[PDB]
């Protein structure tokens, strides 16, 4: 038992492809691996970051560039997180408190 989950949760992501937000169930591991998914199954990934290798920055509420939140929905419910191969991730909680809750977990599981 040398490792396990730390925050796990569904988020709204910023889909390339799609050009709309995605709702996606994230693991974000002991290790600094953040992995996301079609839904809580695990089945079906999407993609995955090297949290502790991949990031550069991350970037909260009105920090998030380029990038229009949900319908409803305001800058301080969204997170970025910048990686080093020129992807941005952009999510978004569905509050302010669960954002900042996201907030210090993935920028916790850098130090990983």
């Amino acid at each position: 038992g040398s490792m396990a989950f730390v925050k796990s949760g569904w988020l709204l992501r910023q889909s390339t492809i799609l050009k709309r937000w995605k709702k996606n169930w994230f693991d974000l591991w002991s290790d600094g691996h953040l992995i996301y998914y079609d839904d809580q199954t695990r089945q079906n990934i999407e993609d995955k970051v090297h949290m502790p290798m991949d990031c550069i920055n991350i970037r909260t509420g009105q920090e998030c560039r380029d990038t229009q939140p949900p319908d409803g929905k305001s800058k301080d419910c969204m997170l970025q997180i910048v990686c080093r191969d020129g992807k941005t991730i952009s999510l978004c909680a569905e509050s302010t408190d669960d954002c900042l809750a996201w907030k210090f977990t993935l920028q916790d599981s850098r130090t990983n």
